[PDB]
């Protein structure tokens, strides 16, 4: 009665992914998938003699989808947080990060501190339902919060002047500062908070143990560092 | 069927504490509580949307109280040891330490090594029922062992000459060398053994996972280092 | 319903060991046992107030013996791998290592890389049923693979010219380069892969927790580093 045994008997691993967060997970117009976490899902599946079955989900529906048992694991640039820990498990962490501003490079100097960001005529854009929204709501008393449903296009909103900044994971701020030359990542090396990425798991001890063992070896063998570099350098569209 | 779910449905977290071990836990004459671990309990409770309910316990009764399910977690400068691990779980560790002497500063040079401590006319004082007593009994063949029930006043016994030394956690030896100017901590940086402080938990996987996740973030965010400093500098009475 | 409780009620710990892998586990002609992991088993048993009961097993039968519940733990220079993780748990790791060549010192320079090893007239010897065999089969397309059932005598096969090399854990390559002066360990410091040694455990959470707690203290107290040195320097026969 571990889903580790179910997966091993099945030969199927159901991996949920949002498809909306480069460099971790991106759903093409074709209807396939790329990125570091999709790449890693194929690896986890293989290690189990299993076929990778990609289950679409979204930031707003992640925990509903989780509660409903639509998937065995979620692999999608997911931050660890305690709200999520209330219901699910996380794997050991594969990345350390934190929220930081991305804004027009000209504006950069305005938005160094949350003191400067949280002001009556400032508009911070966020995608709904995840840690970006949570951070914005927890920390902005005075700035307006513009909820934009499509995270793939959220950075174009900043370019197009529809909002002054977004606070998002610094890895996403660094990459999008490359995909949209107008945008700058603000002190990505000194984020406003601490958070880790990990894989979202059922409350299942044996399956967490297997996943963590697989991830620890991927990490210590350097295979993890190398696939991330590959996906950071990859030719993402905009 | 995790007590994580019970606590979340309840809105109550029952935290056991001894109230007798500054800087971790101190029960006032009023009948309230202070210290690093009480401070941390409030934090754990909050993170869970729960009310902190402080359950009194003592070193002699800790494991009896634990077996009886009087509390959800114990947070009280508790050392990890295998005897305790027989019945309970521990969280990940928040402090590394070890047993070391505290004695009259004049006597300091007599009591550097266990060779010197363990002698026919030496009296080592300990509080009963915990790792201090266990260490003393495990390691003294020749010194007398004076069991003093009130750990709040045990250091005054050394000042008052009722015993020659105590071997206790070096963090408690450093602080009490400050609260009682007559006492010196002996090589606190080189303890006689290795031990960690952690929180005492039921055999409940999901609740340990939540607690460890919360503690790891408290630690990596530096919030842990900062509350300890605050409680080390606090104006404890004697 | 943890085997931690069964062992504590019993006063018995059943430890499986192969007896065929110095410096971890060696079964004498008398029919007793030596090595680092046997030494550690006595320690684990003691910590539990239990008697050590040594259960013989072998690389080919390890997982069959495990599935049949012939033992509570296996302690025998066992590598972590995911195949094994499918069915069992591992403790936290006590050693980091990797596969590397051991060959006649004269030949050393031929067998630096797997490019050089995997050639039509090369014969790599392995013992059956474990990670050495798995590695050899996974990585040799062109070299022949000679399966030798007795790991105690496998290194003498290289001395006797019956095979050109073995790829085995670098700790075993370093020690056998000492026991058989004709053999050299090839870049033991740069193995061909990454692997850890750990103890093989039932899917039992409370018992893993106890074991890991015991091992973490053995490690952090330096007791682990010191017993390994002792068994590396020990006067093994050949």
């Amino acid at each position: 009665e571990s889903r580790l045994d179910r997966i091993l008997e099945s030969g199927v691993l159901r991996v949920a992914t949002t498809g909306d967060y480069k460099p971790f997970s991106y759903r093409t117009e074709e209807g396939g998938y790329a990125g570091f976490d999709v790449d890693m899902a194929q690896r986890l599946a293989e290690s189990l003699g299993a076929k990778l079955v990609v289950v679409p989900t979204s930031w707003p529906n992640l925990m509903r989808d989780f509660a409903d048992d639509r998937f065995d694991i979620a692999m999608s640039g997911i931050s660890i947080n305690l709200e999520r820990q209330r219901q699910a498990y996380f794997s050991i962490p594969y990345l350390r990060d934190g929220k930081t501003p991305i804004t027009l490079c000209s504006e950069e100097a305005r938005f160094q501190t949350l003191e400067q960001i949280d002001q009556p005529g400032v508009t911070a854009i966020v995608n709904p339902g995840g840690t970006n929204e949570k951070f914005a709501r927890a920390n902005l008393k005075k700035a307006r919060i513009l909820v934009h449903p499509d995270n793939v296009t959220i950075f174009q909103q900043i370019v197009d002047g529809k909002a002054d900044l977004m606070m998002t994971d610094a890895i996403e701020a660094r990459l999008q500062s490359r995909l949209h030359p107008e945008l700058c990542a603000v002190h990505p090396q000194q984020p406003f908070d601490f958070a880790e990425k990990a894989y979202l798991l059922p409350r299942d001890e044996a399956f967490k143990r297997y996943v963590d063992q697989w991830l620890h070896i991927a990490e210590q063998s350097g295979l993890l560092r190398q696939r991330m570099e590959h996906w950071l350098e990859y030719r993402w569209p905009t």
